[PDB]
């Protein structure tokens, strides 16, 4: 298989991203995305090729996704290589990085240690001021199913930021200067859809320190606008607590429990992730993978405590559904919320953010082709306040054929 040809056909619905405050933060849209993809593999050598065809109801583009030369000559271990070009840097979490950048990462994962190395920058985007990220873990499997890791995360950034009054596209940066995040980590099948364990776990603890500066945004008429920046040291703590109960081989049901630090003038206490991060991943316990910090939501952690109970059903490889509850607070109730799904206003001296239901039902065909609902109903909390439409949905119907 040198090639192949993912089709996702996607239908978006969001309803309000400002819960009803501004104008703009609504979508009814459907998209094509069309993934043709080229793997070559000679010997240590491997070389991938993943493009991208989007047309959306507009945003129309082409996009070199990934391309990626791979070496395996190194070490005898069949788990160690170094892959260089624009590649998926995935951890399991999708918390410290989730994305496809530019990198140059070599990877040895063995059944007793795993660890990853590497340094990413974005050049491009290849659609139609530049950061540093070095990184590393380490992490062992100390028992079977059961790892703990330390993670390290050094992101460099002596660029700078939009000025106050300009708009912030998702392409800008929100921070700048040089933070290293360290990490202790201990899983149980954390996000391990088929455990051979009634109980799965996940347990984070981060440490953030550093210089920072970082935009302070707000919506004006469905635009990013910056609003002033903060420019301080910091000393934050980000926290990843969950449980999952294996009831049986079909049902799951768990809680979590996560905190990012919030707080300080220039954000001294504020925690956030790197930037390369998605929140997805199997946290339900499904192939499904769900934002972590909700569907709706999309919680960054960053001045933000949410505490999860989810319940889950995976039948087979044939069908899955996770519902999945979240509450949040902030962690400073005058500083800003790590969100990349909520842009609303927030009233100061009001912890409670909101609350989310979320849904993901997904059906699988070997007929190589998936039909997915993920939508998230957050209900806002007392932090936007009073006039705010009652709730709010992003949902996605999502159709994939891979060939
Ligand atoms: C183009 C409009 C944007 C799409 C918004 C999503 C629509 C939300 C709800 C109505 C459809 C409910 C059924 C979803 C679905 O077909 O997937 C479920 C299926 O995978 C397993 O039962
Ligand atoms: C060998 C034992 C392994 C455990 C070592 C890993 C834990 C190390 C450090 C935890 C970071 C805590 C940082 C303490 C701190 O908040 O200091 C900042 C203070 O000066 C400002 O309030
Ligand atoms: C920018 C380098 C990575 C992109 C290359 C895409 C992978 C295919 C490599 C071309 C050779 C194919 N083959 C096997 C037919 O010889
Ligand atoms: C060994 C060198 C391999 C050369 C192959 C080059 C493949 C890249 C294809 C460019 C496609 C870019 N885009 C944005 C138009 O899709
Ligand atoms: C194969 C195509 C190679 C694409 C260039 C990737 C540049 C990555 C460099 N680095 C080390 C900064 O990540
Ligand atoms: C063996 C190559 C992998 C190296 C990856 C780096 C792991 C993170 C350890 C950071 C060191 C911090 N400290 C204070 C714990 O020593
Ligand atoms: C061995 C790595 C796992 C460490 C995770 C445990 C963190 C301590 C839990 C307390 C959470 C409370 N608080 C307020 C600090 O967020
Ligand atoms: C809210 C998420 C946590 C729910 C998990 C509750 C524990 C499982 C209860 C089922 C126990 C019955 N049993 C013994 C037949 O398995
Ligand atoms: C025009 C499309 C409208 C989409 C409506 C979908 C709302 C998202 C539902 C999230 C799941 C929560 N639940 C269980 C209450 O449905
Ligand atoms: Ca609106
Ligand atoms: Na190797
Ligand atoms: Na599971």
């Amino acid at each position: 298989k040198n090639f192949g040809l993912d089709v996702k056909i996607t239908g978006e619905s969001e309803n309000d991203r400002d819960l009803g405050t501004a104008p703009g933060g609504t979508l009814n849209d459907i998209g094509i995305d069309l993934r043709p993809w080229a793997f070559g593999q000679w010997g240590d050598w491997s070389a991938y090729f993943m493009g991208q065809a989007v047309a959306a109801t507009d945003k129309s583009y082409l996009a070199a996704r990934e391309f990626w030369v791979d070496y395996a000559g190194l070490t005898a271990y069949p788990g160690e290589h170094l892959r260089f070009g624009r590649q998926r840097l995935r951890e399991d979490s999708g918390q410290w990085q989730d994305t496809n950048i530019e990198a140059l990462n070599w990877s040895f994962e063995t059944t007793l240690l795993n660890a990853h190395a590497g340094v990413a920058q974005r050049f491009s985007e290849y659609r139609t001021k530049d950061r540093t990220h070095v990184f590393g873990d380490i992490s062992t499997q100390w028992a079977p199913h059961h790892r703990i890791g330390v993670r390290i995360h050094h992101a460099d950034d002596s660029g700078h930021l939009r000025r106050p009054g300009e708009e912030v596209d998702n392409l800008d940066k929100t921070y700048t200067g040089q933070l290293t995040w360290l990490g202790i980590e201990a899983t149980g099948d954390a996000y391990n859809y088929r455990s051979s364990m009634p109980l799965n776990y996940w347990a984070s603890a981060t440490w953030l320190t550093g210089d920072r500066d970082n935009l302070t945004t707000t919506t004006v008429d469905d635009r990013r606008i910056a609003t002033g920046k903060q420019s301080g040291d910091v000393n934050a703590f980000g926290v990843d607590l969950g449980l999952r109960w294996n009831i049986d081989e079909q049902w799951k049901a768990g809680v979590g429990y996560a905190r990012g630090s919030g707080g300080g003038k220039d954000g001294e206490e504020q925690f956030q992730q790197t930037g390369l991060e998605s929140n997805r991943s199997n946290f339900t316990g499904t192939r499904s993978r769900v934002h972590r910090f909700g569907e709706a939501f999309r919680g960054e952690l960053s001045n933000l405590q949410a505490a999860t109970l989810f319940g889950s059903w995976q039948l087979r490889e044939d069908y899955d559904a996770s519902l999945v509850y979240h509450k949040f607070w902030r962690v400073d109730d005058d500083s800003d919320i790590g969100t990349s799904g909520i842009n609303a206003a927030l009233q100061p001296g009001e912890k409670d953010i909101g609350q989310e239901l979320d849904l993901v039902v997904t059906k699988y065909f070997k007929q190589s082709a998936l039909i997915r609902f993920r939508g998230g109903l957050f209900k806002p909390g007392d932090a936007y306040g009073p006039g705010t439409d009652s709730t709010m949905h992003r949902a996605f119907v999502d159709f994939i054929w891979r060939f």
